[PDB]
């Protein structure tokens, strides 16, 4: 992948986990991307999240690890992630693994360059989730949730 080409503004579209509580309201991973800045050794993210009904910002920096294509970041424990698929100018799919207290879960995210994506791309992401043991009932379409768009 040419990671420089993922730079810029993105929107969170679909959000999925094999630990559903983490992506429900008040879950730590119910976060909405605004941008990804590509740096030499890292990716800098800005997110929003809802806390007690109010939009709030989260800024994270993910560092390259010793494994090609993998990044790590501390947020509600220790996370690693990789990019599964992208065409740079419409969609990107991430796969992240969280560790906390020696337990783990997966998070998968579909971001778009616009506030929504078509049904074809969504469907393909759902199948990719299933390929990781993330069942359809654990995939949330954030376009029908509060994504703090007004806060962007
Ligand atoms: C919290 C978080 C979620 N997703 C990515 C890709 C990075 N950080
Ligand atoms: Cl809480
Ligand atoms: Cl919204």
């Amino acid at each position: 992948l040419n990671v420089e080409k993922i730079n810029g503004e993105w929107f969170s579209i679909l959000l999925a986990s094999d630990k559903r509580e983490k992506i429900e309201e008040h879950g730590s991973m119910r976060v909405f991307v605004e941008h990804i800045h590509v740096l030499e050794n890292s990716l800098a993210f800005k997110f929003h999240t809802v806390i007690d009904g109010e939009c709030s910002e989260i800024f994270l920096v993910a560092d390259k690890t010793e494994k090609a294509g993998e990044y790590s970041v501390m947020y509600d424990g220790f996370n690693t992630f990789t990019i599964l698929k992208t065409d740079y100018d419409n969609y990107i799919m991430f796969h992240l693994i969280n560790e906390k207290d020696g337990k783990t879960f997966q998070l998968m995210e579909l971001y778009g360059r616009k506030a929504d994506l078509n049904s074809d791309i969504k469907e393909k992401f759902v199948k990719l989730c299933e390929e990781h043991g993330i069942i359809k009932e654990n995939i949330i379409d954030l376009t029908k949730t509060n994504r703090c768009l007004k806060a962007r």
